[PDB]
């Protein structure tokens, strides 16, 4: 697994709060995006990783004049273009639902306005992974019913090796554990 390996190297190597808070944090992008491409290799879809809203408005309307909308610059995770409705994705890896909740509102305020502005029919779809109990929720009614099963085999207990040697290397760094 080149991907442990180079976590595990790089936490052998730390010694700072600030250079571990780094691997803490990318460690859970990895498991994040470690469950985006299990997802989407289910469900037989693209996977994608940060789509700029405007590339998904030229993929679903190429003749569309950008110049006459306000497009928020955000970049959800992925998306589907089924030929009569776009669900804009994110992918979640958290015991939580806070994480869905900010994003679930940052992207129905800012993406479906300009969305029915510009005639194109839209969904937000959040689906979150419980990383202990592999339990999948999801946001986004269309979503549920093009994909009424999620056969997924998620593993994140090496996700999980590797962040608590990192948090017990510095068990006793007070710099670190505000960090964090
Ligand atoms: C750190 C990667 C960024 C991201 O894509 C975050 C997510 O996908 C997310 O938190 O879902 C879990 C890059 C783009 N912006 C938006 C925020 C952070
Ligand atoms: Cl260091
Ligand atoms: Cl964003
Ligand atoms: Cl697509
Ligand atoms: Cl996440
Ligand atoms: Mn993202
Ligand atoms: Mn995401």
């Amino acid at each position: 697994d080149p991907m442990y390996e180079q976590f595990l190297q790089r936490i052998q190597a730390v010694r700072t709060a600030t250079v571990a808070k780094d691997i803490s944090a990318d460690i859970l992008e990895a498991r994040h995006d470690y469950f985006g491409r299990e997802l989407c290799r289910a469900l037989d879809i693209e996977y994608r990783n940060n789509v700029l809203l405007d590339e998904i408005i030229l993929d679903v309307y190429p003749g569309v004049n950008l110049m006459e909308y306000n497009v928020p610059h955000v970049t959800p995770d992925n998306y589907i273009w089924t030929g009569d409705m776009l669900l804009i994705l994110d992918y979640k890896v958290s015991v939580g639902h806070d994480s869905t909740e900010v994003t679930y509102k940052k992207y129905t305020t800012l993406i479906l306005p300009v969305m029915q502005e510009i005639g194109i029919n839209t969904e937000i779809c959040i689906i979150r992974a419980n990383p202990v109990t592999n339990q999948i929720s999801i946001v986004g009614e269309q979503f549920k019913r093009l994909f009424p099963t999620i056969p997924v085999e998620l593993n994140f207990a090496r996700f999980f090796e590797l962040r608590k040697m990192l948090l017990d290397k510095f068990a006793d760094d007070e710099e670190f554990l505000m960090m964090i």
